[PDB]
């Protein structure tokens, strides 16, 4: 728990190897659906910056899009606190590698804010987080949609 003092959500790196060709990932972390997870699904488009960011946002504001780049890499900032999240593909035979990267951006604060009032309690569920969601509910959206599969 030293580790942990000054996080708000920084940079964590995560991979996880998908079952599926690099084309069903990337639709898979490109489109509405696939970007929604699902659990709330929002018409998210795929822009190559969506809105642009300068200021943190008081006033009600979505997810945007930083830059989208051809079916290898993908970044978008959702404004739920400020995380930033990039995703990566890897090129493989059989299978794909995703890359994970979770980056939050606001003001570096010491915890994310009004999510969850915790910074080291935060960190560790999202450690567990992330690695459960993008690992599982990647693999099924990659292979399939959606039927009945409890997540965390």
């Amino acid at each position: 728990m030293a580790q942990n003092n000054e996080n708000a959500l920084p940079d964590i790196t995560k991979s996880i190897t998908l079952e599926a060709p690099i084309q069903k990932v990337w639709e898979t972390v490109s489109t509405s659906e696939g970007i929604a997870k699902w659990f709330m699904p929002n018409d998210f488009q795929l822009k190559e910056g969506q809105e642009f960011h300068l200021q943190s946002p008081f006033g009600p504001s979505p997810c945007k899009v930083l830059a989208v780049q051809a079916p290898t890499e993908l970044s978008f900032e959702w404004d739920t606190e400020g995380w930033v999240v990039t995703f990566q593909l890897e090129d493989l035979g059989e299978k794909t590698g995703f890359t994970l990267i979770h980056s939050g951006w606001k003001e570096p604060n010491e915890v994310i804010g009004k999510a969850n009032e915790k910074s080291s309690v935060v960190r560790g569920k999202m450690d567990g987080g992330w690695t459960g969601i993008v690992n599982e509910r990647l693999r099924k959206a990659v292979e399939e949609l959606e039927h009945h599969h409890h997540h965390h």
